[PDB]
């Protein structure tokens, strides 16, 4: 099915890099896999090790021996050599044996490149590779973590800061690799719960703080620790609005106890230690574990104090990296001895490439040209490719009337002026309307005068007060409703000014008019644009955890142009937790049909630009989406078959790519340059896939992006497609930089959180399905960006 790699690309200048990759080489034996139960099985992980090490500790002359087992945590179990016992369930606890596992066939897989390797082999090892971290840390996930010593860092309301490190086992070319890299995750700390309480409040008490209390509280389990050391953690999924301890005598049990009336006996408990049973628990004195994690909710100040907390620039982490593996002395390991492992401690050299960048046409009286350096570039003294003319405009505040006098108003609208006819698109005359209001329930009815009122309306600015509920419906009136194009901008923007502001501000206004900034230089490209080719893009979002009734929201945006600069999009809604577009079809013909309508051209070529998804699901997704695609091909016309190009583009992995020479790193952080290539030494065997840096850091280490092409129709090579997605990540509308990830991705992710904007409200599937729909003036326009 996937492709094989047809060659190495050459266009570039070389590169010497270092990449967190450690090598492993596993003797050819053959190992033994088993099978355990554990009854019951609603009991963690950790105590279900403790079972087996206990067990295998006091049955060794019985049916183990002398022999070290490799433990998983659920139901496998490893040994080097056949147990002599069988394949027969024997005790509450069972084993049997289930399969056999080589290694050598693994090595010849590996070492031929023409044989697929196996997953049993894989998994095997990996476990292998675990039982003494695991033994000794807390996993969580994938990650390793311990707790803080020495070292302090809050974020507010209840939560610290953990480090830690990731461990993986990776296929290579020539062999296996081992994959290290540092994190870190909030965690709950540990403390008695009336300082968690004073925290939590953030100061008779108002019902409004108990439904926060009980909202910030939701999702923990307390502890009895005065009865003995329990540890008996009590299943709490819901807190009951009203109190149960007015509706085992409570009161008399208490004034018995502790014959103290103490000063605020008023204070609610909370239901726990078994709901059914109505066995309550006093608060007076109760502690928390120190080992949850929640997701819950996270506020955008603690965002920033923990992006202010754990970065930091490349080299330190380099360095932290190689200290790590020193200590972590893999060669002690009883286990891994064992099998007989040996593993290397030295960071992986590779060669990578340097691709040469596009330039950049502009327009005007003097059409000049811009030349990218170092992933950025200005515009002063350059004029739009083509600017639109505004005649009619206007001006609403929703900000008080102490906090923005009209002075200060006259002041920013004459700059704006200013600055906007330098750039090449002007703004004429005085605005015909401004006035202030307040609330969210006016909007309407304004919006509505305003369009009756003035016929040749272009443009409305609205200026909000910080953080307000008004966005979203001004959002909603201006797509859904009425359609008309709005701008926003908040009042710290307007009391202080500055150029670059404006020049952005000016930069997104012109394009959402209908205009185009710049263009790629047409002989500059590749060849592919011989004939009409149209690109697209997808892109699906799930609810957070925790609600139930929000549903999930897909996305697809296709270009409509052969420059390419104009994009349309369309969105759907499905049923919750699903990773398919079921949709797929009616959505490609639309837009098929909408590129022949502005083209009076139908496309040849076809090429998919997936966004996001699970590494261990993709064969059905491809699977499906390839035969979604060809049906709507099928139903536009008959005999219809342009060749169909499927590419997916991950963001979410620990790979890190580090200079080898000194003299070479760029900037502050000394990240590598914008723009190298990589595709050998640590990629995959014999599939079609490469690595890709192309934006410039500024704080922090960078993440390359990894690309995986999964069918391909059109006979392209490998160097064709790596210059064609780097040139595809310059055309971005709304900065004058380099992106991350190519522009049809980005629209898409875009356009859905629009949608989720859309969905809010301060029969059901028909209703939402008619809620996010827009309307029909602002339907085939660039409203999302």
């Amino acid at each position: 099915q996937a492709p094989r790699r047809p060659g190495i690309g050459t266009v570039g200048k070389p590169i010497k890099l270092l990449a967190n990759y450690f090598e492993v080489d596993i003797p050819k034996i053959d190992v033994y896999h088993y099978e355990v139960d554990i009854k019951p099985d609603k009991c963690p992980r950790r105590v279900n090790r403790e079972v087996v090490e206990y067990m295998v500790q006091h049955f060794k002359p019985q049916i183990f021996g002398d022999r070290k087992p490799v433990y998983d945590g659920k139901k496998n179990i490893y040994t080097v050599t056949a147990l002599p016992i069988g394949n027969e369930r024997v005790d509450k606890v069972s084993i049997k044996w289930l399969a056999i596992v080589s290694w050598r066939m693994l090595h010849e897989a590996l070492v031929s490149g023409q044989i697929p390797v196996p997953l049993e082999s894989v998994q095997a090892l990996d476990v292998a590779m675990r039982h003494l971290a695991s033994m000794r840390y807390t996993p969580v996930g994938r990650s390793f973590f311990s707790p803080p010593e020495g070292y302090y860092h809050p974020l507010g309301g209840g939560r610290e800061v953990w480090f830690g490190f990731h461990q993986s086992v990776r296929p290579a070319m020539w062999k296996m690799m081992l994959n290290i890299d540092v994190s870190a995750t909030a965690f709950y700390k540990a403390q008695p719960v009336i300082e968690f309480m004073c925290e939590v409040l953030d100061i008779p008490l108002t019902d409004s703080q108990r439904v926060r209390f009980t909202k910030e509280i939701k999702g923990l389990k307390v502890e009895v620790t005065h009865c003995g050391q329990m540890k008996r953690k009590y299943r709490v999924c819901n807190v009951t609005r009203r109190p149960a301890s007015h509706q085992c005598t409570v009161a008399q049990y208490f004034k018995q106890k502790y014959n103290l009336q103490l000063k605020y006996p008023h204070l609610p408990c909370l239901q726990v230690g078994q709901e059914q049973k109505h066995t309550y628990l006093p608060l007076e004195v109760c502690n928390i574990v120190a080992g949850q994690r929640c997701i819950k909710k996270l506020t955008d100040n603690q965002t920033s104090t923990m992006i202010k907390a754990t970065a930091r620039s490349a080299p330190d982490r380099q360095e932290e990296i190689s200290r790590l593996m020193k200590n972590a002395s893999y060669n002690l390991d009883p286990y891994i001895q064992e099998f007989g492992i040996k593993v290397k401690d030295d960071m992986t050299e590779v060669t990578g490439r340097v691709l040469p960048a596009p330039i950049l046409q502009y327009g005007g009286r003097n059409r000049a040209i811009a030349t990218p350096n170092q992933g950025v570039w200005d515009m002063r003294g350059k004029q739009f490719y083509n600017g639109i003319e505004i005649k009619v405009w206007a001006i609403a505040c929703f900000a008080p009337q102490k906090q923005c006098r009209e002075e200060v108003l006259k002041n920013f609208t004459d700059q704006l002026r200013k600055i906007s006819k330098d750039a090449g698109m002007p703004i004429q005359g005085q605005p015909c309307f401004c006035k202030y209001a307040q609330g969210a329930d006016s909007v309407e009815p304004m919006f509505r005068h305003l369009k009756n009122t003035y016929s040749g309306l272009q443009l409305i600015i609205v200026i909000l007060p910080g953080k307000t509920p008004v966005y979203a419906e001004v959002k909603r009136v201006g797509d859904t409703l009425l359609g008309m194009a709005t701008q926003c901008v908040q009042v710290k923007n307007v009391v202080k000014t500055s150029p670059q502001t404006l020049s952005n501000l000016c930069l997104k206004i012109n394009v959402k008019l209908g205009g185009i900034n710049n263009i790629l230089v047409p002989h500059q490209r590749s060849a592919v644009f011989q004939q009409p080719v149209i690109f697209l893009g997808a892109d699906v979002t799930h609810p957070p955890a925790g609600d139930g009734k929000k549903p999930s929201i897909t996305a697809v945006v296709g270009s409509m142009d052969a420059h390419p600069s104009r994009y349309c999009a369309t969105v759907r809604v499905q049923r919750p937790r699903q990773e398919i577009i079921e949709d797929l079809s009616y959505m490609v013909r639309e837009l098929l049909i909408q590129f022949y309508k502005s083209t009076r051209f139908k496309p040849t070529r076809i090429i998919f630009y997936r966004d996001g998804v699970p590494e261990g699901q993709l064969p059905q997704i491809l699977h499906y989406e390839l035969l979604a695609i060809r049906d709507a091909c099928i139903k536009l016309e008959k005999d219809y078959q342009p060749g169909i190009t499927y590419i997916v583009v991950q963001k979410r992995h620990h790979t890190r790519l580090f200079c080898a020479d000194k003299n070479e790193r760029i900037g502050k952080s000394g990240n590598i340059p914008a723009g190298t290539t990589v595709d050998t030494n640590i990629t995959h065997p014999f599939e079609f896939d490469f690595y890709l840096c192309s934006h410039a850091g500024i704080q922090g280490t960078s993440r390359p992006s990894h690309y995986y092409v999964l069918w391909d129709d059109n006979r392209f090579t490998a160097d064709e497609l790596q210059i064609l997605t780097y040139q595809l990540c310059h055309t971005y509308v709304r900065c004058t930089r380099s992106v991350s990830i190519p522009a049809p991705a980005y629209y898409a992710r875009l356009v859905a959180f629009r949608a989720r904007y859309h969905l809010v409200d301060k029969r059901d599937p028909q209703a939402l399905a008619k809620a996010v729909q827009v309307h029909q003036d602002t339907l085939r326009t660039m409203y999302f960006a």
